[PDB]
């Protein structure tokens, strides 16, 4: 889409006009934002779930619909296959729904007993109109690439388990790197472009952007 | 990257010439060829596991190495991450590769169904054949697509289980289609190019070549 393009062009732009380095750039900063903290594929059945910053659980189906559990894990977002949300305690679900709203309770406490949150990125405050979700994601053999509504653009590897998350924060990109210890490192893209960057997160900004297009 | 771009070649090729129809190419041709019959996605943990039609069980690491399993259950074959062939019983297996053979092996268990009497048992004639195997893969929220050693190229759709199959039995490209109902069409793609197909095959292997790119 038009959002999966504009974030490969700016992850290009920083990448061949980006120095040769030693090492990841000194210029960190501390702020948190949105991000997928656990993640479930099970798309030979029901669908791809997903655990957020500030304890969302979403997930999007096979059939194309997307289901948000809020934190306050009463409310259910749900939005249909072309894109009517209807908004419903998740206690009491109209008979259409159940079935999903089921499979949504079953990926939020698969996640939470087995799953292991991913990163030392703070827990985020929430909101932002209209909320987050998963507009589509696609996994390779190497790598798992989630793609949001805002353009938060995130990519999951699988045996370092590392992580990059590309972000827009105030007016600026950002670029978190998690490393194989889960801990966070956030740059700004504009400190990245011409500060250079380490071997590995470049190698790993290279193939997420393979991802991307 | 040159096995993909021969696929995309001839399947572009025969996408870009073909009128536009409502019904299905009559002239058909009825072989059976080797294709994926069960897959397993584990890819944070172990890889990518599939069971061969010649019911091999294959699997691909992340690393990028390859693991087979001949239909014996009995000899491994080990490719490396670039094509270095290792060939050993899973029995006596050499102490380097026990870990890789493990997860093959469990794999090769999570293939196994339920099991009920029956015959014939499958058994291998060379325990030394080269067998094809996953060179890479690659999965949407729509669909799986595989591309093997030699060529062969298979897209799943997960909702419809619906599945395409481009093979080159010589040295003529075939592409069987299995519908929403079990059944197997196989034609030749020359047919394809020339008469057109059924609405929405035309729209499978649209997706089909968008997943290749
Ligand atoms: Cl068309
Ligand atoms: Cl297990």
């Amino acid at each position: 889409g038009s959002v999966a393009d504009t974030v490969a062009r700016v992850l290009r732009g920083c990448l061949e006009n980006m120095p040769e380095a030693d090492c990841i750039p000194k210029e960190q900063l501390s702020t948190s934002f949105q991000w997928v903290t656990k993640w479930v594929d099970y798309s030979n059945k029901y669908g791809f779930g997903y655990q957020l910053s500030d304890h969302t659980v979403g997930v999007l189906f096979n059939n194309g619909a997307h289901m948000s559990l809020l934190p306050d894990k009463k409310t259910v977002h749900y939005y249909a296959e072309l894109g009517q949300c209807s908004v419903f305690p998740a206690t009491d679900a109209p008979e259409q729904f159940i079935s999903q709203v089921t499979v949504l309770k079953y990926f939020s406490h698969y996640m939470e007993e087995n799953l292991m949150d991913g990163g030392d990125l703070p827990s985020v405050t929430d909101i932002r109109r209209p909320r987050l979700y998963l507009l589509q994601w696609l996994k390779s053999d190497k790598a798992l690439m989630m793609l949001f509504n805002d353009g938060t653009f995130q990519v999951n590897f699988y045996h370092d388990h590392t992580k990059i998350i590309i972000c827009s924060q105030n007016e600026e990109y950002l670029l978190t790197y998690i490393n194989e210890d889960r801990i966070s490192t956030t740059f700004r893209l504009t400190t990245l472009l011409m500060s250079g960057c380490s071997s590995e997160l470049k190698n790993r900004m290279e193939y997420a952007l393979n991802m991307l297009l």
